């Protein structure tokens, strides 16, 4: 047994997810070892994506811990994500099947539209022209959602959702004539310096779960993150609350999310910290502590993907 939340399609999502993205210069082998350790530590939710270029390794970890008798496939909740070069409806299923082939799994638990801006089809995840301009594409995301809906009916994705969507883009889907399946979730940046209260309230009102990424203040990887942004985990209120609970600022930041009804991801390729992060189920924060963490909020968005700014669907 482990702590899960019922999703709006009646499937269940473990409330603590293991993030698998590392910058490109971390060797891909380390994804294989970290996922296994994560499973061993008690993570039942594993978050990946096509664009992370680690689905072979993360799929191997998963198949390995199933085959060795440590866990059943039914007790692993695996997420993949549809990259922006496969938004065209006819390219949706093939992208999911490519992911499944790379993973050697029969199905994904959750398939998300990764980012609402589209780019030109082909093998390249960031297609550029000769002068280095990104090759944007024009795709109706409602059609992409219909093709997502079909992957669910094919049983290739048990649930479907979205990531990096804003209010307008969510509403666009929710109001679609003939809508068959709401997004079960909206995976977005969420932490004590960017707490997403408004967007969180909105998703609650539609029974969409907010899934928090960069919950620990991000991989901080340049140039995607401004090195002058403050380091979340160095916050004195978070460090004071850690100290007081004999926990860590990480655990405080994760517990905060669980208690406000957010599903929280946490990446780590360090054995010690992987095991530490599951301790988020061993303590609780009082109302006064929670309000304290609320007060940290400051509109610090770490991650903007601003190479994809300009088109109308850019969400930020
Ligand atoms: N949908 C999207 O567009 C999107 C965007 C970004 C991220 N994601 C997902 O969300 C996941 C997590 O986000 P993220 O990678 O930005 O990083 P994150 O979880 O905020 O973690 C940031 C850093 O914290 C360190 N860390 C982990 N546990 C710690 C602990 N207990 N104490 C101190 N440091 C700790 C990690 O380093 P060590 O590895 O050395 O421990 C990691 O680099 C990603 O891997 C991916 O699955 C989704
Ligand atoms: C919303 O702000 C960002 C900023 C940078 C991002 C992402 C999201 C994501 C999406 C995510 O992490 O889920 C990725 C993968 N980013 C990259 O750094 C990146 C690295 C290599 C390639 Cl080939 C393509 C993108």
């Amino acid at each position: 047994k482990y702590q899960c939340v019922k999703l709006n399609d009646g499937h269940f999502m473990p409330v603590l997810g293991f993030g698998t993205y590392a910058p490109a210069e971390v060797p891909k082998s380390k994804a294989l070892e970290a996922v296994k350790l994560a499973i061993e530590a008690g993570f039942h939710h594993i978050d990946s994506a096509h664009v992370y270029n680690n689905e072979e390794q993360v799929g191997l970890a998963i198949r390995s811990k199933i085959a060795d008798g440590s866990v059943k496939r039914e007790d692993i909740f695996y997420t993949s994500k549809l990259w922006s070069n496969s938004h065209r409806p006819e390219l949706v299923r093939p992208a999911l099947e490519r992911s499944l082939k790379n993973l050697q799994l029969d199905y994904v638990d959750l398939y998300l539209i990764h980012f609402p801006v589209s780019v030109k089809p082909g093998e390249e995840v960031i297609p550029k022209d000769e002068n280095g301009k990104i090759l944007f594409d024009t795709v109706d995301l409602c059609a992409t959602w219909e093709a997502m809906e079909k992957c669910k009916d094919a049983g290739l994705a048990k649930s479907i959702g979205v990531s990096n969507f804003n209010h307008r883009l969510l509403e666009m889907i929710l109001n679609k004539p003939g809508l068959k399946y709401k997004p079960v979730c909206n995976q977005v940046e969420c932490h004590p310096y960017f707490n997403q209260r408004k967007l969180l309230d909105f998703c609650k009102s539609k029974d969409i779960v907010l899934v928090a990424y960069s919950a620990l203040g991000s991989h901080r990887e340049e140039p995607w993150v401004d090195p002058n942004s403050p380091v979340l985990l160095e916050d004195p209120v978070l460090c004071a609350l850690a100290k007081k609970h004999k926990r860590t600022p990480a655990l405080i930041a994760l517990r905060y999310q669980l208690q406000r009804g957010v599903v929280v991801l946490a990446k780590s390729y360090n054995e010690q910290r992987i095991r530490q992060n599951v301790q988020v189920f061993e303590f609780q924060l009082t109302s006064e502590e929670m309000k304290a963490i609320d007060g940290l909020n400051r509109n610090v968005r770490y991650l903007t993907l601003d190479i994809f700014a300009g088109p109308p669907n850019y969400p930020f």
